[PDB]
């Protein structure tokens, strides 16, 4: 059978919150079958749990947040969420003693190492996949996102950037998903922002953890980070990272073809909810014999 996975052991890391600028301790814990991904704030007393759910998502000015029934929040979950998808973790408890997940270097890579430290435990319960059956499309003016039937998981992302530091040949990225491909091509791609906007946010006591160490920062003309970019098309690779984290909010790997033009957190989530709400458009599937498992969702080599 192709089994659900959780962590072998509890692991922990610290880092700075993007918003508060304060030290945040992150703890990742194993969890039983079918419980899914649960974000938990332990700064509040009692602790507050936020099950990863497409309906709970809110796209804030910076990054994304989950909310509960009373509009308490936990922010900056999507990069870590992308690593969960990348490594094929299905059940996990993620705790922070703060209102946000630490920003780290702005990519998913530090979470990759952290998850590898924790190990993998297979649970005796079938892993459920969401298989696309109808074509579903959502749009926001010029922008659109869609899913299409496909015996795999592919992503085709076009960003439209008329910034001098983003050349024409670097506005589109396409990949067939796999754990290895995510770790190698995507996980290290950093978030990015505009210096004047960051400056402004900080003059109002926001984005206090922002630094060159946690983001690519550009002014009107160029990248300001002294080491420059990790990839020539780092910007769009990061948007792909963000899309993987957005889609994994439903807690399941999706078998289908993802395509988006100028999409982002709001639209990708809008697609995720549109797909799920349209009952005929999708179905759960499991794999009794491993050999049925499409290559995209094979266990990571590492
Ligand atoms: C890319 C987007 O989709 C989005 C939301 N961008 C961000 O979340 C984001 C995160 C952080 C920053 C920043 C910063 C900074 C700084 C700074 C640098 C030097 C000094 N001296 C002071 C401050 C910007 C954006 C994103 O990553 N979404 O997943
Ligand atoms: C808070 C806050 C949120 C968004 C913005 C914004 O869109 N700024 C414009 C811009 O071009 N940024 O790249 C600017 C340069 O006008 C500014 C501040
Ligand atoms: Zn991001």
């Amino acid at each position: 059978m192709i089994k659900q996975r959780t962590l072998k052991r509890i692991v922990q890391a610290t880092g700075v919150g993007l918003h508060t600028g304060k030290k945040v301790t992150l703890t990742l814990r194993p969890a039983p079958a079918n419980t899914g991904v649960i974000y938990r704030r332990t700064d509040l007393n009692p602790p507050v749990d936020f099950p990863a759910d497409a309906k709970s998502v809110r796209d804030t000015m910076l990054c994304t947040c989950l909310v509960n029934e009373h509009d308490v929040r936990i922010s900056t979950v999507e990069h870590l969420n992308a690593a969960l998808a990348g490594l094929g973790i299905d059940n996990i408890v993620i705790e922070v003693n703060a209102p946000e997940i630490p920003i780290m270097d702005g990519s998913a890579a530090p979470f990759v190492y952290l998850l590898l430290d924790a190990g993998i435990d297979e649970l005796n319960c079938a892993k459920k996949f969401v298989r696309i059956k109808e074509t579903v499309r959502v749009e926001d003016g010029d922008k659109w996102a869609e899913f299409k039937p496909y015996n795999g998981f592919s992503l085709d992302f076009t960003i439209d950037f008329n910034h001098p530091a983003i050349d024409s040949s670097n506005q589109r990225y396409a990949m067939n998903f796999s754990a290895d491909a995510f770790m190698r091509q995507i996980s290290r791609a950093r978030t990015f922002g505009f210096m004047r906007d960051i400056e402004y946010l900080q003059s109002r006591g926001l984005c206090l953890g922002g630094s060159f160490d946690c983001a690519i920062v550009v002014d009107d003309y160029r990248v300001l980070n002294e080491d420059g970019l990790r990839f020539e098309d780092e910007f769009v690779r990061h948007k792909m990272l963000d899309a993987i984290g957005d889609l994994f909010m439903c807690g399941h790997n999706i078998i289908g073809a993802f395509t988006a033009y100028k999409s982002g957190h709001a639209l990708n989530n809008k697609l995720l909810q549109a797909v799920l709400a349209k009952q005929e458009a999708w179905e759960y599937v499991t794999f009794q014999d491993d050999a049925e498992l499409p290559l995209a969702f094979k266990a990571p080599s590492a």
